């Protein structure tokens, strides 16, 4: 992978696994969303980051996931090079977004795309915090200044209000748990494990559609002696379905999304 | 990655993501597994598998992995090429047998090596078979006739006896089952799954200091999509452990193995 010419964007070319298909041998939406955070870790990392700014490991803060939407189109199948572009803008005080590009490497047309808004908060103390201009100036160099949006429309899927799914649930799967392979490199539970989580609860009858949009927001982290219950009910050619995922035990709500799927 | 110049084995370089490693920020085991994995994929495609043979397709036969023993002396870390070198040999009638051997691309020296035995089995019944003589010669075109082994010596731990852990178990990880991303493209339980759900009973005391060297596992029998996994492991000793994963409820063997790992 490289950065682009200007310095503001990074591509990166991924040849799709055996292990990466599902039953239709195409990538899966968790494969996808690994290689989003991949690509975004590889830009990161050649404008000089290891995505946290000086001020910020002073100050212990990081940058962590608010809200995640993914659309896809056609999923790369197995053997098939994918090619990926991404970038990041500032947001004001309010925080960053990343956005992403798929694209089929043959054709060059456009497979998917994806948008991710990003927070300030302290690693120790879980607070969120609006960005201060220190930091803002660190980052705003690797950032194009004029507005560049993987969706642009009006009133996209991206940007909307997700309800609080009410009891009972139509769909649910019980008593999920991470394992160790579900970790990231600090011992916290990847953001790639609640979409699989999310999932759970689709039912296996809907081997019939594809999934086209998923929009996720996190509200808390799973950590690794939590257990999950995952709860789906269908809102709605296309079906669409409300998502939540909570704590087994007291019920705490740690993430709310949507999903529209596609008849195959 | 491509067959070598005589055609009789396959390599191919990875560079290690940035979710597939641990704590360490080295590749797991399970990233390991998973690699060596997608190696003999593509080297079956490279010689003309869509890796079962034309007169395995017509009588609905299979290879499936019997025994699996990988032995790493060193992690591949983050952003590290790693390069893979796989290839077949044949048992007599007794099955098959891939080896592979990991190397350090930058320093060309041997980082890990692996070994594992399959045997024939009908898809549908799921009974084991002696490979018959029309099979045999359909794929010892690929295979060096004169022994290479990724494990020469002789009294090998690749090919040791493991016993069945008595209760109580010293450790355990109950109530473990697979999710979608833990299926392959065929609806099975991915077999690198297993190796999770085996690691999962050790304490993370050991994961903390020590570095895992040696891994044998034996399949006995599979999990399937509904089924629920009971972890047991006891320490037998460098710390060295027995394993058991049996199901839940009726307490049925699914795989049973021995790890060895060294003090950090
Ligand atoms: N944006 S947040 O609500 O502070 C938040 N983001 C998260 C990402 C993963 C897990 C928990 C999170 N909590
Ligand atoms: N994204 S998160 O799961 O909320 C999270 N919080 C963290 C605190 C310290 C180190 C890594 C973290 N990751
Ligand atoms: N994957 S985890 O839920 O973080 C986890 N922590 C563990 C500690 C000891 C034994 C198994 C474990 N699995
Ligand atoms: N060799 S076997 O005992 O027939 C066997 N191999 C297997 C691999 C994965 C899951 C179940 C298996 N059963
Ligand atoms: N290796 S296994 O999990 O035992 C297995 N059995 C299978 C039968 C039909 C299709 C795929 C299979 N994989
Ligand atoms: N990953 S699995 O255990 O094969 C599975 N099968 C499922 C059927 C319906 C809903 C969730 C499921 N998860």
């Amino acid at each position: 992978g490289s950065l682009t010419e200007d310095g503001l964007s990074y591509k990166e070319k991924f040849v799709v696994r055996s292990y990466e298909v599902g039953s239709n041998k195409t990538a899966t939406v968790e494969t996808i969303a690994n290689l989003l955070q991949e690509v975004g870790c590889n830009h990161a990392q050649s404008v000089g980051f290891s995505a946290t700014t000086t001020t910020m490991r002073k100050l212990h803060l990081i940058w962590v996931t608010a809200r995640m939407h993914i659309e896809i189109y056609k999923y790369p199948a197995w053997g098939d090079v994918v090619e990926i572009e991404t970038w990041c803008q500032s947001e004001g005080r309010i925080g960053t977004r990343r956005d992403w590009i798929l694209k089929d490497s043959v054709t060059g047309e456009v497979t998917g795309r994806a948008t991710s808004k990003w927070v300030m908060m302290n690693q120790d103390t879980r607070r969120l915090q609006k960005v201060s201009d220190d930091v803002r100036d660190e980052y705003l160099v690797f950032c194009p200044q004029e507005p560049r949006l993987a969706f642009p429309e009006e009133n996209n899927r991206s940007l909307k209000k997700i309800p609080k799914l009410e009891d009972p649930a139509q769909y649910s799967m019980i008593g999920l748990k991470p394992r160790r392979a579900d970790l990231d490199m600090n011992q916290h539970v990847n953001n790639v494990t609640y979409i699989g989580w999310v999932l759970e609860s689709i039912p296996q009858e809907i081997d019939t559609h594809e999934l086209q949009v998923i929009t996720l927001d996190y509200r808390r982290e799973c950590q690794q002696d939590d257990v999950v219950d995952s709860l789906t009910t269908t809102t709605s050619n296309d079906s669409q379905f409300l998502h939540l995922l909570r704590l087994s035990g007291d019920g705490q709500e740690i993430n709310r999304g949507t999903t529209l799927w596609r008849k195959k």
